[PDB]
Parts: C-alpha cells; structure tokens; sequence
C-alpha cells in the first residue's frame, strides 16, 4: 500500500487475502477435526467418571 | 455474459467459479464433519436402545 497505487496495489492483495483466506479455512478446518477427536475422548471420559 | 465478449468474460467468469467452488468445499466440509457428530450420537442412540 506504501509502495504501490490503487489499481496496482489492489492486484497483489488479492493474492494476499487469498493465500491468508486459505491458510485460515485450512486451520479452522483442522481445529474443527481435533475438535472432534477431544468430543470423543472427553465423552469417554465422562463415561468413565 | 451479457456485458462482456468471451476473451473477458471467461476471466470474470473464473473469479465466480473461484469464490462459489470455494464455498461448495467449504459448504459440504463442514457437512461432513457434522454428519461425523451425528453419526456418533446415532450410534450412541442406538446402544441406548
């Protein structure tokens, strides 16, 4: 944004926003699947308690 | 479509299909991890039967 002009500027953050879009759904996807995993073991635990 | 001849239409074009494919992968990710939790409790319905 310093360095470039609207037009241009607008262009290589695109690639920003998509490549930091992309890196946020392939966490939240992976919080979403531990998730489950400790759902799983806490269930268990609640079982055993 | 109706605004734009094919050489630029199919770049704007392949944004949509970009950002909509996007949101059917995330769509039916999401899906699949909650059929997950559905499917656990289902089997914990079916030993409670």
């Amino acid at each position: 944004l310093s360095r470039l002009d609207k037009v241009e500027a607008e262009v290589q953050i695109d690639r920003l926003i998509t490549g930091r879009l992309q890196s946020l759904q392939t966490y939240v996807t992976q919080q979403l699947i531990r998730a489950a995993e400790i759902r799983a073991s806490a269930n268990l635990a609640a079982t055993k308690m």
